[PDB]
């Protein structure tokens, strides 16, 4: 006898949105006060030529650069204080659920409720996101325990593509029969690793958690068939953050700007757009899908201008907003979670049989495609 | 025609051992000078009963606690300096290969050379270990690029069980046909996250990298059949390290002792031994193996006292030294890599058909079993 590979579905999704938002106007007001304060405080070093003066930001600059209008944050006060310019997040006892696991648990509970099946049915938890709150014990195991789940759990990180890589992984796990269902969580406190003092990036990151339940198709009721997945990585330093455990072996570097998100945005725009467009069209052809026939695309949620170009190349025409979803206006860039927020929030109106594409892309470089069909 | 799950093999492994060791004698000399200096500096507090004096360590204490006699380290001087008591690792340019990736690449090249097949065949790289040097770009993508590989790559972390969880993940990837071969790397700079001032743990961690290539059995020449894997996690705070990206949002905590490895070692010993023993025996029964018939066991490599009890329980008699492999005497505890070092270094005098067990266990809690058979 041979065990056959089981096709998979996305059976449910969940979303946790933090209650507090920072509008571009609020972000820019604090940033510009910071700029003025900094330039005055450092005027002698600036005039000596030791450092460049800082430049003010504007809401028009942000909206033109990215389409972002606001972002949600877990901890607002420090982000809008020119003397702080970062989250203030006091540590919790080991006895308490961590802030990052708590977000994952809330999104997962929504997915579990929608799914409606006994949670004992979940055999793996994947915590797939751009930054774990600690190395060990794994976030996914903390989440597994808080949800009362059996089985196994682990953390995986490919930054902006963690949710599409996580869906692929989940599909292979249920495909091989070792589990009947997999819970993926994508908790993102991106405000925790953004440099709010950097004009080139201070508007980019926001916070959220998403979740998805993947199960084999022969047991699923409704949901979305996973028609196929494709994953690609190609090393680049154009999106990088050097913070991590070996900084303790060089504490003199710990407060350098490279210990937060650094993006060379012009290069990312030039290189990632054709990488992704080509990958989508190649993958569609491999699996016999006409990319021109897609009903909806849920692309990565970082830069509307990149999505416009990728979407146009995939569809062969200027995509409508309905068919090329944008949630980065409200959420800004949430790294791994963005394409999943778009999918979760913008799918109810489609017809049985409609084809969609979940596609993530960003740091690594990484990119992932998941073609789906409404059941 | 149906799509069958393709069985997997471990086709090759690789190992990188740092050139420098810290013997127990060297470790204890530095630790005891740190202790003597502390007691002198704090003499009035000690004499007032405000604190207890620190107690010296000894090679006898270390060997009794663990079986460890030495460890390899990537950066020795600070570990033997009683005023530093940590690695000193200057930062590299983004243009250079990172220290953690470099170790993985060296182990991977050994695996690739032993494998003898074109590296173009590798479709995925998994960097599976207890601590990533960066959140992004992923370590695995840096390793992929350095090795000149195509495909995709991502980082995954379940601490001490990352290598068995990675083997399971690789086998499911191969099994589903999306790739023909997977490279796993387990680079561990555990000296980077140990508290060398803590008497109960200063001797525990060392440094290494391992690698393995997993491929479909249909195309494999020799190697080891993966007969079955089983993964389990069960949340515990008895091994924990709170360092991570949100520490910058609470700087008061950033250098506290909880930002390095903290273990409640007696609780771990008492809880993890029966968890693992029962798991191994139950898994063996599930897949029709009599564990009393195993030719060799390659268990986790942290504490010889735990290995003795688990090995005796599994085999149903006292294992010989050759039957229950010990490499922790030389390497100390390398977290994820330990069981793979044992497997890589000690698979001599085994015949086609012989059964073996690779089993990891530790922080999470996590445990993984991989039953193998010599081809």
């Amino acid at each position: 006898y041979f065990q056959g590979v089981r096709p998979a579905v996305i059976a449910a999704t969940g979303l946790y949105t933090p209650p507090d938002s920072v509008s571009n106007a609020e972000l820019v007001e604090a940033f510009n006060t910071y700029v003025a304060n900094f330039n005055a405080a450092n005027k002698a070093r600036i005039e000596a030529g030791e450092i460049e003066p800082l430049q003010p930001s504007s809401s028009e600059f942000i909206e033109k650069a990215s389409g972002i209008k606001s972002r949600y944050v877990v901890a607002k006060p420090g982000i809008v204080d020119p003397d702080v310019m970062r989250p203030i997040i006091p540590e919790r006892s080991n006895d308490e659920l961590s802030i990052l696991a708590e977000m994952a648990v809330t999104a997962a509970e929504q997915a579990i409720e929608r799914w409606g099946k006994p949670r004992e049915r979940i055999g793996a938890v994947l915590c797939a996101c751009s930054n774990m709150q600690r190395a060990y014990p794994a976030m996914a195991i903390e989440v597994q325990n808080a949800l009362g789940l059996g089985g196994f759990a682990f953390d995986m990180n490919v930054a902006c593509s963690s949710a599409t890589f996580g869906l692929k992984t989940a599909a292979d796990f249920v495909g091989g029969g070792s589990v009947d269902a997999v819970l993926m969580v994508n908790p993102e406190i991106c405000s925790g690793h953004l440099n709010f003092r950097d004009r080139d990036s201070h508007f980019i990151f926001g916070d959220v958690a998403t979740a998805a339940i993947v199960e084999r198709a022969d047991d699923a009721q409704g949901g979305w068939s996973i028609l196929g997945t494709k994953l690609k990585t190609q090393f680049s330093n154009n999106i990088r953050n050097n913070a991590g455990f070996l900084n303790r072996a060089w504490p003199e570097g710990r407060d350098k700007a490279d210990k937060l998100f650094v993006q060379q945005g012009r290069k990312v725009f030039k290189e990632v757009v054709p990488l992704v467009s080509e990958m989508i069209i190649e993958h569609a052809r491999e699996i016999g899908i006409d990319p021109h026939g897609l009903k909806r695309m849920w692309l990565h949620q970082a830069n509307i201008n990149m999505n416009e170009i990728i979407g146009r190349k995939v569809l062969g025409r200027d995509p409508t907003r309905d068919e090329n979803v944008i949630i980065l206006d409200d959420y800004a860039n949430t790294s791994s979670a963005g394409s999943i927020i778009a999918f979760h929030k913008h799918q109810d109106d489609m017809a049985q049989g409609d084809l969609g594409l979940i596609c993530s892309f960003g740091a690594g470089y990484s990119a992932g495609t998941v073609f789906v069909q409404k059941r």
